[PDB]
């Protein structure tokens, strides 16, 4: 760690402080997580590195010393939560978030390609540069407002369709500048969902009444209409936020089959204006 002069606090990881920092030798800028040894994460976190992708952010050096672990990671300037509270007045145009969703499946499909989940994503761990890039922040490493309804009824194996659902949360909130699902508890979380989406049964969700946390005594609420829960968002949109948000996890739209989507064929690379 004395080969780091830190720079400042970038934020508060889910394991450690997260800092930007400067190489004392190289004279390189990166961002540095203290987590905060268990083999097993040594060992995982070992693999992590070799995960490269364009839309992942780098993990450079993994430094266990002292007992102690620090992930070196390649440094962005801007993350997807201070980008949307900036654009808040305009609201970030429709190309720039086709642009971003599109890499974000990019990324996804990758990892989960490799059978690596990322299990926590949130606009804070989407990172952005001046070139139009967007690059998925913590995978591998594992707010209630993204979690999967099967993590909340208690699902422990949980799959790859867990990111799917977190980033079709993210995807509506890009588009009409709220909160899709803003609980702040894990039943209001459920529930806010169930209030949108309808509560699930056998016939939309084969073995949800047989979960962990299920209970009979949910309420039963009728389903919304896309059309209201995220206007001004085109069909093509709607449709693809739809399969992105379908209860059943086995149903719910693939990051591979999604960017394979209509709403993809005109995607385009633009470049966001960004104040550093
Ligand atoms: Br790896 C990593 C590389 N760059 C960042 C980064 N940069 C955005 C930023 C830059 N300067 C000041 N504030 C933010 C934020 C976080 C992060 C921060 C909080 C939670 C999770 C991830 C992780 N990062």
């Amino acid at each position: 760690m004395e080969n780091f002069q830190k720079v400042e606090k970038i934020g508060e990881g889910t394991y450690g402080v997260v800092y930007k920092a400067r190489n004392k030798l190289t004279g390189e800028v990166v961002a540095l997580k203290k987590i905060r040894v268990p083999s097993t994460a040594i060992r995982e976190i070992s693999l992590l590195k070799e995960l490269n992708h364009p839309n992942i952010v780098k993990l450079l050096d993994v430094i266990h010393t002292e007992n102690k672990l620090y992930l070196v990671f390649e440094f962005l300037h801007q993350d997807l939560k201070k980008f949307m509270d900036a654009s808040a007045l305009t609201g970030i145009p429709l190309p720039l978030i086709k642009s971003y969703l599109f890499q974000l499946l990019q990324g996804l499909a990758f990892c989960h390609s490799h059978r690596v989940l990322h299990r926590d994503l949130k606009p804070q761990n989407l990172l952005i540069n001046t070139e139009g890039a967007i690059k998925l922040a913590d995978f591998g490493l594992a707010t209630l407002w993204y979690r999967a309804p099967e993590i909340l009824l208690g699902c422990k194996y949980y799959s790859t369709a867990v990111d799917i659902w977190s980033l079709g949360c993210i995807f509506a909130e890009m588009v009409t500048r709220r909160a899709l699902f803003p609980g702040d508890s894990e039943i209001d979380q459920l529930f806010r969902i169930f209030r949108t989406l309808g509560t699930p049964d056998e016939v939309v969700w084969p073995g949800v009444t047989s979960m962990p946390d299920y209970k009979p005594s949910f309420p039963k609420w009728a389903r919304q209409d896309f059309s209201k829960v995220v206007p001004p968002l085109d069909e093509d949109g709607r449709s693809l936020l739809s399969q992105m948000l379908h209860y059943d996890p086995n149903k719910r739209i693939s990051a591979k089959a999604a960017l394979a989507h209509p709403f993809f064929q005109d995607v385009t690379k633009p470049v966001p204006h960004l104040r550093l």
